[PDB]
């Protein structure tokens, strides 16, 4: 079945515990698969160490730029971007896991949670998993953001991996 994945996040070097997503390889699979495989660090480059660089409270909390650490950079496993695979699951609301991109078929690395409902981003971004566990440790991450997305604090994936 579906792939579990884990992201544990620190504060300013300390632990706010872990965020449990499930990845909808059913509906998504080539885009679920890009998220596990970073995930694990298997092909040699993934998300340990990096940041959460764009936090908005009352909207959502982006990372995955691993390259750049500032909202410009990040890869795919299959290359530098790839296409929106669907956009069958919809930004339902708090939880959500979505790709993020600077236009369409611009998919890398880049992903954010919701804190909201984000229906206006349907059709635009592509939803490919939800928090299972560790909606706590988002709205910790999101206490640190600001309108700007500017971050009071240095929100790092310290660890992450798949759990099944
Ligand atoms: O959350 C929606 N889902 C529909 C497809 N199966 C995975 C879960
Ligand atoms: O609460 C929803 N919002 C829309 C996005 N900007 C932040 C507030
Ligand atoms: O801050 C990160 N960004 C990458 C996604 N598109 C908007 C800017
Ligand atoms: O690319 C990710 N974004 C965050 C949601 N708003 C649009 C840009
Ligand atoms: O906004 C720039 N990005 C780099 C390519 N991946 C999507 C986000």
């Amino acid at each position: 079945g579906n792939p579990l994945v884990y992201l544990d996040v620190d504060a300013n070097g300390k632990p706010l515990g872990r965020v449990v997503l499930e990845l909808k390889a059913d509906v998504v699979p080539k885009t679920a698969e890009n998220f596990r495989a970073l995930c694990t660090g298997e092909k040699g480059f993934g998300y340990k160490g990096s940041t959460f660089h764009r936090v908005i409270p009352s909207f959502m909390c982006q990372a995955g730029d691993f390259t750049n650490h500032n909202g410009t950079g990040g890869k795919s496993i299959y290359g530098s971007r790839f296409p929106d695979e669907n956009f069958t699951l919809k930004h339902v609301g708090p939880g959500v896991l979505s790709m993020a991109n600077a236009g369409p078929n611009t998919n890398g690395s880049q992903f954010f949670i919701c804190t909201i409902k984000t229906d206006w981003l349907d059709g635009k971004h592509v939803v490919f998993g939800h928090v299972i566990e560790g909606m706590d440790v988002v709205k910790k991450i999101e206490s640190f953001g600001s309108k700007s997305g500017r971050t009071s604090k240095k929100i790092v994936i310290t660890d992450c991996g798949q759990l099944s």
